[PDB]
Formats: C-alpha cells, structure tokens, sequence
C-alpha cells in the first residue's frame, strides 16, 4: 500500500506514535516520506546482508526475522514480511520498541540525516487529525 501523506499521520496517530518518546507526529511521516516513499511494501538490502523493511524501513539485524541474516536477533517477534503489510500495526509496535532503544529516532538513518533540525511540522500540515 502506497499511503498519501495524511492518511498515514492519522494511521500513525491512531496507532500512538504522535508524541511517542517526544518525537511529534511529523517526525514520523517525515521518517517514512524518506525511507519508504510511504510505500509499506519497499524493501532494501543493506551491505551486511540485512534488509530493510516496510513504511519505516526496520531492519532484519535486530528487529525481525527474514530467514537470511546470520548472527541477527529477532526483538521485535515478528517475521519481517509482517512488516510489508497494508496495515501498519506491526511497524508501529515495532517501531515504539526502536525508539526507545537508546538512540531515539537517530536509528532511522534517513530521520536524522534528512528530517532532524528541519519543519518537520510541515509534514502534517493540512492533515485532518
């Protein structure tokens, strides 16, 4: 599923992630605008091995299982397809777990290097939430 860009802040707000460790809502549309094109079935291979997953692009290393990534943890308790789906319930769950896991959003390379220190605002702007 291919969100548009309001439709995924009420998703995502829905789901509680609107202020969730004090990232504000646009942080997190703006997280998936760059990583995902908010597209839940984008997947991308890491040079590790590793693949990224989903609207939020989670990776297999440590948050889910794909089968094919040696050495790697599975924290999140889910198969990394879960991750693709039209529903974003387990990308949020698993999200909340990441974001909480020391380094906040930064874990989201695209967050930090495109989002971090810009309006992230802008990014529900106009959105009916």
């Amino acid at each position: 599923k291919v969100f548009g860009r309001c439709e995924l802040a009420a998703a995502m707000k829905r789901h509680g992630l609107d202020n969730y460790r004090g990232y504000s809502l646009g942080n997190w549309v703006c997280a998936a605008k760059f990583e995902s094109n908010f597209n839940t079935q984008a997947t991308n291979r890491n040079t590790d091995g590793s693949t990224d997953y989903g609207i939020l692009q989670i990776n297999s290393r440590w948050w889910c299982n794909d089968g094919r990534t040696p050495g790697s943890r599975n924290l999140c308790n889910i198969p990394c397809s879960a991750l693709l789906s039209s529903d974003i319930t387990a990308s949020v769950n698993c999200a909340k777990k990441i974001v909480s896991d020391g380094n906040g959003m930064n874990a989201w390379v695209a967050w930090r290097n495109r989002c971090k220190g810009t309006d992230v605002q802008a990014w529900i702007r106009g959105c009916r939430l």
